[PDB]
């Protein structure tokens, strides 16, 4: 798995891969990137909560959310309530693409 | 993969994957999705050239070219100019989000 959609969650333990990298959000809240292994950035909370997940919102802030419901951490950056979608990337970065821009339907093209 | 990035392209007779679906631009043009090897649905292009490739352009717009660069279909849809994501998603549709809300990094927040 190499997408988070909005809406979608990523729990204890579950990780995002994509070539060399993994995005894995750990059970006692810190959120860890990988590269072969290799912890190469965190959002550096560790223990500061249990039983932690991760969950692209609507308007696509990124949250960690601890067993309690505590916000531990967001990339508190937010667009118009829509879809979205967190793409963990082969190049190591992940990015939160959205809203939808395009889609088969009527009025499926954004403005 | 799943995914198809701004700038990235699909070459012929090769597809995404997600789940049971498959998504495949076939060297005759035609864009091809199916569901566990049967086709639900199709561009409707087939033998509108050859060589045909699927690139999603830097302003969203999903193209399929041919060998000689011509634009045999397309979203016809853009947004401005920035970085997009085709995700074809496992319940079967095939979704561009865009432009970058958010990655890591001291410019990282859209707006």
């Amino acid at each position: 798995d190499n997408v988070l959609l909005s809406g979608q969650t990523l729990h204890a333990d579950h990780s995002l891969q994509a070539g060399a990298y993994t995005l894995t959000i750990q059970n006692k809240c810190n959120l860890v990137k990988y590269q072969n292994g290799r912890q190469i950035w965190a959002s550096n909370t560790d223990r500061r909560g249990s039983g932690c997940r991760l969950t692209l919102l609507s308007d696509g802030n990124l949250v960690i959310y601890d067993h309690n419901n505590n916000d531990v951490w967001g990339s508190a950056c937010w667009g118009d309530n829509g879809k979205y979608a967190l793409v963990l990337q082969k190049d190591g970065r992940f990015v939160i693409y959205g809203p939808v821009l395009w889609s088969l339907g009527p009025n499926g093209c954004r403005r």
